[PDB]
């Protein structure tokens, strides 16, 4: 078992994840000194990404995050292999600091952030195989910020009174996933990393988008205030919060911009 | 333990529990957990004005350099006196030259320097307090790349003399106030841990507002003076980086003795 706060929290993940404290680790932050323009990066195409309607997907509390489950037929078409998704998740902080980004640029976290992990469905039949084996994953990291509502990002955090506690699940109906990307996704950030949590195979290849989305002030609290890592029949309930890995060491390496 | 590799930060609690548990350092000094108080008066530093005619020694230890400082300096103006017992420096590298601990708003800086006292008011000893209640006070100074510093020159002089792990060399006193920054008065304030092994959190941080400001040829002979291997090793590897990255604080537990 591990946490992100405690005796079980990330400087003890080592103990029992020996890659946690191993190399390639993510998150880490964006500065200059460490950023290098490549005009080769060209834009990703998301494919299968407008979810049908007819169709629902499931919803869960993990008890580290809520997730969204995903269908292998949407995918990302750019890389050397194709990648299939499998699912997303988010990460945030705490009302009393907003500021739960795990990857961070000059220094600064953003309010939340969203992945859209996918596996490399060209070698591997699915995530669970590919998470700890060469070029296994591939992770879309999306920056939130508090600004104006998002209707997008809304068909999901409508559903997180339903997920308040560990193991609860909902369903979502399918809609375009498309629409929680930023824009211009041609620009974003690109390097080798690892999973973020335990067990931290460094098995995943980042392109973290350069520009942020917007949620109301309303929609990230929600998100903030709404779970719990413990079971709903719990005495004493833990709030979901703070869920975000520390930026790592980022060294002798670069991490390739798409945008100069 | 290292700064890097199979025995690097993320997995000192496996030999040293108390680098995984609370109130570790360093922090992001930022306006979250930032609080102002009025109570936080100028700190007063005696016995400074180390003898010029008395030598003190600078250490290579493969973590830091590092000089004794005598038990004679002390702060005032804390609830218990606390008596110096060394100085050191953490930095980071050429190619990304920001390697301080603390970072003030997310922001890192080019180096940052510790002088560590004890509280010989309880304690007997530096080694005594360091895993004990009130044991440890540490003064923390950020430096940034600016103009020629000769006061922190006192001690980059001898970089040479202790290049390699285990050597060390003689320093003539100076008045180490003069590494301290402008406006001394301006600190954060706050209850965490030492920032390497065994990470006790005994130390009661002050971190001062401003920077002081060394040069670029300063900086980079801090930089590429110093290994952590010993001499004549087959596998020379240079101390760079050696700063431990910042921890999570939740509460508002930072105080600031400025608005
Ligand atoms: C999806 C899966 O199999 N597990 C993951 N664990 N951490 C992940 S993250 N935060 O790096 O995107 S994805
Ligand atoms: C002074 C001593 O014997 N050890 C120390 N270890 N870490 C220290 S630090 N980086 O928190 O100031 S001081
Ligand atoms: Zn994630
Ligand atoms: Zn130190």
């Amino acid at each position: 078992k591990w946490t992100y706060f405690g005796p079980d929290g990330e400087n003890s993940w080592s103990k029992k994840y020996p890659s946690c404290g191993g190399l390639l680790q993510s998150p880490i932050d964006l500065h200059s000194d460490i950023l290098q323009y490549d005009a080769s990066l060209t834009p990703l195409e998301f494919q299968g990404y407008n979810l049908s309607a007819n169709k629902q997907f499931l919803l869960t509390n993990n008890g580290h995050s809520v997730k969204l489950n995903l269908p292998s037929d949407m995918h990302i078409q750019g890389l050397q292999s194709r990648y299939s998704a499998t699912q997303l998740h988010l990460h945030w902080g705490n009302p009393n600091d907003p500021h739960g980004s795990e990857h961070t640029v000059s220094g600064q976290h953003f309010a939340a952030e969203l992945h859209i992990v996918h596996y490399n469905s060209d070698l591997y039949p699915d995530a669970s195989t590919a998470s700890n084996k060469s070029e296994g994953l591939a992770v879309l990291a999306v920056l939130i910020e508090m600004g104006s509502f998002n209707p997008s990002y809304d068909k999901i955090f409508s559903h997180l009174q339903h997920v308040k506690y560990k193991g609860q699940e909902a369903f979502v109906p399918g809609f375009n996933i498309e629409e929680l990307l930023p824009e211009r996704t041609a620009e974003y950030y690109r390097y080798r990393g690892s999973l973020t949590t335990p067990p931290c195979n460094p098995t995943v290849l980042w392109t973290v988008f350069r520009n942020p989305v917007q949620i109301s002030q309303e929609q990230l609290l929600a998100l903030e205030t709404a779970l719990y890592c413990t079971h709903m029949d719990d005495p004493s309930p833990r709030e979901m919060i703070n869920n975000f890995r520390q930026v790592q060491k980022f060294d002798e390496r670069l991490v390739y911009t798409s945008f100069s």
